[PDB]
């Protein structure tokens, strides 16, 4: 709710941008230096959309944790001018889910969004569109095409990253601080 809300506001200006790549509009993390993570969805070539501009890519790598396991999230670097404010300390380290949870959707269709999605809670093993992972949370909230890559926060946490959902419920890939460490 409010809390949660007025945090999620905090990380917007600078830390959460709208994003397009051939695949589509999304919205995109920046974590710290020139460091962001994208839904694996989202295909993120050469170069990418931020906001009005065009950015070439440094690098996209598939963000796989310590147990081998694809979270269906891709870190990419940016050749961009200046670094992102250093969000690691907000990212838990341990993976957290949370009461009375926002989901903050920026893109150019649904910019500045807040979301109140309500309880996250554990849901674990997920096959999204025939791609299995694990460590997901879920909400019960309809959550739509166009939220993926949306940031679920709680009262002072990044808790995890919007990718899928089945008109009813929604599911995040669960965030950890060492999944972004150097
Ligand atoms: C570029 C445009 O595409 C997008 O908009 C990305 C947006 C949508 C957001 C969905 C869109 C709808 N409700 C939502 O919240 N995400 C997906 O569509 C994903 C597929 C689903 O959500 C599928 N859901 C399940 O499998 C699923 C399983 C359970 C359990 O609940 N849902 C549905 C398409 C069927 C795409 C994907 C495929 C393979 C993966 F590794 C990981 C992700």
């Amino acid at each position: 709710m409010g809390p949660s809300l007025d945090f999620a506001l905090s990380l917007l200006r600078r830390n959460i941008r709208q994003v397009q790549t051939d695949q589509g509009h999304f919205t995109m993390l920046g974590i710290r230096d020139r460091l962001a993570v994208l839904p694996r969805h989202s295909q993120p070539g050469k170069t990418i959309w931020i906001e009005h501009k065009l950015v070439n890519v440094l690098d996209a790598v598939e963000l796989v944790d310590e147990q081998g396991v694809d979270l269906e999230l891709t870190l990419i670097t940016l050749d961009t001018n200046e670094k992102f404010r250093d969000i690691t300390k907000f990212i838990p380290e341990n993976i957290s889910t949370a009461s009375d949870a926002t989901l903050v959707i920026n893109t150019e269709h649904m910019p500045s969004m807040f979301v109140p999605v309500g309880d996250v809670v554990q849901y674990g093993f997920l096959n999204l569109s025939g791609k299995p992972t694990h460590r997901t949370m879920m909400y019960n909230f309809p959550t739509k095409a166009g939220q993926c890559g949306g940031v679920v926060t709680s009262v002072g946490k990044i808790i995890g990253i919007h990718i899928g959902g089945n008109g009813r419920q929604g599911f995040c890939a669960g965030l950890k601080r060492s999944y972004f460490a150097s």
